[PDB]
């Protein structure tokens, strides 16, 4: 049982710009069936990097690409949930990590991050809506303003307003 | 929760930088270390790896893994090292000589044959002669650091070997 291991984006699917890209679809009962088949990669003619579960058409769509792939666009739909395989979400930071999209959600001293959508325990102005493109989803460590210090979060310790998260540089020699 | 880690058998880590935090505790099973590490509860740092000392039944949790500076790998038959996937670089630089992630499915979606197995393919890439190259389990690897990037022998008899589809670190923003 693996659905909890994917990065979820609600009300979202992906569309192919380039018509050469593969897609596999199958009518299914539940989203965890899409997850199981992706994790296990059984009967997929490609490496499964993400999948969509269509609650209206009751299908899985498995993709050899994700929301960050070139030639793919997001599409909004109430019926769709998107799930991206963490192994294909870059888990290291380039520069200050403005483009960080990973799912680390704990600060350097081990504090679970506060959700961006919450004002508890800390009140703040980094509402997701004011920062489209910065993926201020859930409680992920982010660096929305591209600041020296790298990805950070408001902290769920009322004593510690915010702290940096300890995410490794992809390449530093 | 133990599945979220890559295991290196007979391996522990030692801090050369004595400032780096550690936390230990007698436990019953390696599963219980993994649980605490994933949940990160009551750890005054971000947990990236732990060692289970199978002799003393003790966990050692760490804010570093084998790729970190200030630390050194070591053989030792009572130890197992478990590294949290989120801190093992999951993109490659060029030919990917140094790729140590856990992707074990080929471009066309085929489960890799373990480096240790000779079914369905016999070969001369036994772990022993490629020391340091991490030819363990059925992970995509580039032991000889050659053009083409990481690959594996395939569980499909029809298909001896195939490259893996691991993204370049430069692929995305």
């Amino acid at each position: 049982n693996t659905i909890h291991e994917f990065k979820k984006s609600a009300k979202t699917t992906l569309i192919k710009i380039d018509p050469a890209l593969k897609i596999k679809t199958k009518k299914v009962n539940t989203a965890d069936q899409c997850a199981n088949r992706c994790t296990r990669n059984k009967g997929l003619p490609f490496t499964c990097k993400a999948f969509v579960f269509d609650k209206a058409r009751k299908q899985c769509l498995w993709f050899p690409f994700n929301s960050m792939s070139s030639g793919v666009k997001k599409e909004f739909g109430h019926e769709f949930d998107l799930y991206e395989n963490k192994d294909y979400i870059r888990n290291c930071i380039i520069g200050k990590g403005r483009s960080y999209k990973g799912t680390v959600s704990i600060t350097k001293s081990g504090i679970k991050c506060q959700p961006w959508s919450s004002m508890i325990p800390h009140e703040h102005s980094f509402l997701p809506s004011s920062y489209r493109g910065k993926d201020l989803q859930e409680n992920y460590c982010r660096n929305p303003r591209g600041e020296e210090g790298g990805p950070w979060c408001f902290t769920s310790n009322p004593e510690v307003r915010y702290e940096v998260c300890d995410i490794p540089q992809c390449s530093e020699v």
